[PDB]
């Protein structure tokens, strides 16, 4: 299967697979069941901000997710990306619904990586950042139901034209170039993401997420990961 | 064929096709016989760098060359970019070798595209830098004669092991992603690229150079590109 | 008197010292008679964008500014800030009222500047950015009524409690760190501002606008430079 | 007195104030005996460079030295810098000597500080890079022997016309603009700086070092904070 790192998004408690009672974000490192997990105040219909940071000396990878006017929440897990990703990589997002269902709008992403050698003045760096989407967006890959143009943002799961979330959907976003996260002569290597969201249900319960992910370079969509397993896993293992 | 827009580090004066009788740096536009030159004091063995520059609003490429303890060579050439180029681009360095020859070894590479739209806070940005290039550099595609990771360095063209350029050599790199240089809601679109080179050549006269690239996203080397054709244009029209 | 480079978003027309007989994006070099002029279709209570831009290759001086689902206004100047300004400046903006009024009320402001010599790998640079102005904001110079924390905002020009802008109002801010524009190893110098901006007016004219300014670093407000001189002029000459 | 946390590279062993046995670099928090230490394997009269790296979130300021061709040295300390500095701070370096003696001379230093509120798209931010010092860097508040523009460096401690480096010397250079680091909107604060050095000595015993520190804004070298205390700290408690 792919090897995947991701920070949830997670709007729909899943209490059998370790989920905690309540809308959370999460670590997920090879599993959809959470190293690390916070309780999530989501806001239904507003627009919310999520911040990623991971650094190869502290080995710590954090996120926080904010609205306006709100508090924001926080976690945090050690672990040694070099022990778990290849040196080669691929960013993106991804977003799912089930039975249960909701808008996973992206409006914003940036991301940028860094690699420091110890040779004088040698960084390598990629940045890329995105407020609007467009129809035909070639510094993306596109996976399963995501779509770009509609408002100038970024559709990870299916929308009727009315902008009714559907069901049974599951899509990703990736850019399109690869990124360099660990080289032999490496003193520091660093990421960051940010992403803009608007989750709206029409309902009280919605589902299932959003996460943004590191993955092997060739990452597609598992069969049949839906719902509770949105967009990243074959399992709930 | 291929649409090409180019600044040439051209160190062979052909001047059956319009070169002046010394090295130069140009402008090319869908040509080899540059829309504009400007007299460039070319040193053999010694890391020069160049920076290229252009804005949608002000539509004029321009670029400068230079090296340590030196006065800099500069060309400027008034295009609007978006009347020759796609809305969707690949960039690039390239180089060759004829029956005089030369190393064209990139020692480091930058590039920053910004497209400005009037929504409130809408950049899109694409930069990367490159300090060191690593035998398998997977966000490049290596054309031809091109290779990566000797001495964390792009060699354009063909060096033997005992650092001898080799002639009738042509390569090229390409940054893997494409790049959006034009959005119907651009107010401005900009972009700079930086790059540092060390030509080396055992000869009086070197050849051919080394240019910076703007193509269709889908550019190959030409046949018969080697020699005054810089990897870029199929012939001399 | 200090020495005075702005981009003006003027919002009333003085015909009488060289305005054209509408609202105007202009180009002042030692003088409120810009040098050049481009029709502005302003909008009251909407909020704006404005960019800026010049490099010491092209010596040109743009500007671009925007509404949201509205076309840009543009202008642009053919000049050599190395003649006009001093190596060492400061950065600002500025905006006035007189008998007639307006908000003058700033909500960003970033501002990039990068002087690249011929040392190799040898930029140096100053980035800025404010997306929220505090209280007390300890990295800005406010001069005459300019003050900021009120709503995350800069307001310019002296705004009542209720938020109505009063006349006979000047401010100005500038960025605390002088801004290095010249070297004599200089082979490329540039800057690049934007601001975004809310000018709301109870009345069917608006006055008197809006500048981003460099000046000499130990520059303040002229006396008598409300109204028409836009808080950067002693007179209309 | 003054507040300050600092980076140390401490190249002589002070065993009486809690020194390791060896050249090493620490985490000073508000003391000169450093609250964490890494042996760090200094070269005499090479470029090495330095990285210091910090989070809000993670509470962890970590520090990378390096040389080329060599193996890194690397320290890490877990502090909340909002319960230790100001909300508003310089950042600068600070370098010294005694009876022993070396350069503390200083080729590049870039800085970045960033401040996310959750106001949506609301990042503050400064960076600044200098890779060539002048003579009258006005960007720059230099403290006691430190002096800018000899061959484009800065030059912490005092150094004769023929490049000996003079015992009993303390010297301190200052980024002009205060740096905002925690604002009550903040959902995360972080800063990055890097700077290379080279410090040479005729001497088997080189002194005293170099320090990357974060002080209150009025900072200014304490009485007899020669030597051992690298012109940060008025005494060794
Ligand atoms: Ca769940
Ligand atoms: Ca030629
Ligand atoms: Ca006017
Ligand atoms: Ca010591
Ligand atoms: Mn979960
Ligand atoms: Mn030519
Ligand atoms: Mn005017
Ligand atoms: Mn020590």
């Amino acid at each position: 299967a792919d090897t995947i790192v991701a920070v949830e998004l997670d709007t729909y408690p899943n209490t059998d697979i370790g989920d905690p009672s309540y809308p959370h974000i999460g670590i997920d490192i090879k599993s959809v069941r959470s190293k690390k997990t916070a309780k999530w105040n989501m806001q239904n219909g507003k627009v919310g901000t999520a911040h990623i940071i991971y650094n190869s000396v502290d080995k710590r990878l954090s996120a926080v997710v904010s609205y306006p006017n709100a508090d924001s929440a926080t976690v945090s897990y050690d672990v040694d990306l070099d022990n778990v990703l290849p040196e080669w990589v691929r960013v993106g997002l991804s977003a799912s619904t089930g039975l249960y269902k909701e808008t996973n709008t992206i409006l914003s992403w940036s991301f940028t990586s860094k690699l420091k050698s110890n040779s004088t003045h040698e960084t390598n760096a990629l940045h890329f950042m995105f407020n609007q989407f467009s129809k035909d967006q070639k510094d993306l890959i596109l996976q399963g139901d995501a779509t770009t143009g509609t408002d100038g943002n970024l559709e990870l799961t299916r929308v009727s034209s009315n902008g009714s979330p559907q069901g049974s959907s599951v899509g990703r976003a990736l850019f399109y170039a690869p990124v360099h996260i660990w080289e032999s002569s490496a003193v520091v290597a660093s990421f960051e993401a940010t992403f803009t969201f608007l989750i709206k249900s029409p309902d009280s319960h919605p589902a299932d997420g959003i996460a943004f992910f590191i993955s092997n370079i060739d990452s597609s969509i598992p069969s049949g990961s839906t719902g509770r397993l949105l967009g990243l896993f074959p399992d709930a293992n």
